[PDB]
């Protein structure tokens, strides 16, 4: 409405900042207010690579994916300020998280919420990366959102056991080595977060996964949902399903899951 409008800038004086979260796990991430309405906020500080990120989250919209409010991006300190999401990142929400609770219709939920977002960045063509429990938020009700910290781990640092056969080797990325993380990212949900490859060391994964060695079913874990996950690391990417179908899959897997806890949930 003037003339050095910005729809998506606010003031940084909009803003109380608070504590960094998480310890500093998440980085420069900041808990804050929005004083004008309350609402507690996420806040990211710091520069190209910040203005990326800005950028690109102006363009992506999603239920599942954390929601991007403002930026201050025409002077320092550069801010990035997102929705709160109020129980972290799913890694710890797993390790933590009463199991009565987060019952096995639970991570069925998670997994549907997530194939969700990535079916969405499939459609609009992005690829995420870095795809990984410690790098979804939870918030209430079991709300999963898909997020991304550029945390990096070991050309650059890479989390090894979540990486593509072809993105270690030839540094090739794609939303198929994607999947192949949404792979990890299921045994992970699986096993209430814990470490991948159990037991094995880094050093040896990539040999192991080309002599087609792959993590073995988790106790528990559903069988339609191991044979998802063994399609997810198929070697070669092109053989790896699409964010659409595995979406399709879970949800159907979710709503079979919800009729049976809805009904134990009655009689208990
Ligand atoms: C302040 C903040 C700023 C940014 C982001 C963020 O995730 N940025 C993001 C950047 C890019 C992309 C997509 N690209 C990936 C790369 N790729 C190469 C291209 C596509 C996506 C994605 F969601 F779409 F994936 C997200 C999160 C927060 C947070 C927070 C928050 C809220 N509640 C809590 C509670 C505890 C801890 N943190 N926290």
């Amino acid at each position: 409405g003037s003339p050095n409008y910005d729809k998506w800038e606010m003031e940084r004086t909009d803003i109380t900042m608070k504590h960094k979260l998480g310890g500093g796990q998440y980085g420069e991430v900041y808990e804050g207010v929005w004083k004008k309405y309350s609402l507690t906020v996420a806040v990211k500080t710091l520069v190209e690579e910040f203005l990326k990120e800005a950028a690109v989250m102006k363009e992506i919209k999603h239920p599942n994916l954390v929601q991007l409010l403002g930026v201050c991006t025409r002077e320092p300190p550069f801010y990035i300020i997102t929705e709160f999401m109020t129980y972290g990142n799913l890694l710890d929400y797993l390790r933590e998280c009463n199991r009565q609770e987060v019952s096995a219709v639970v991570l069925l939920y998670m997994a549907t919420q997530i194939s969700s977002a990535m079916e969405y960045l499939e459609k609009k063509n992005f690829i995420h990366r870095d795809l990984a429990a410690r790098n979804c938020l939870v918030g209430e009700n079991h709300l999963v959102k898909v997020a991304d910290f550029g945390l990096s781990y070991t050309g650059a640092k890479f989390p090894i056991k979540w990486t593509a056969p072809e993105s270690l080797a030839y540094n090739k990325f794609s939303i198929k080595s994607d999947v192949w993380a949404f792979g990890v990212l299921l045994w992970e949900i699986a096993t209430y977060g814990m470490s991948p490859y159990p037991g094995i060391d880094l050093s040896q994964v990539y040999e192991l996964l080309e002599k087609d060695y792959r993590m073995e079913r988790p106790e528990g874990c559903p069988e339609k949902v191991y044979e998802l996950m063994r399609a997810c690391w198929q070697w070669n990417p092109s053989d790896r399903p699409s964010f659409a179908e595995i979406h399709q899959a879970f949800e159907t897997m979710f709503q079979e899951s919800s009729i049976s806890d809805e009904v134990e949930k009655e009689l208990g």
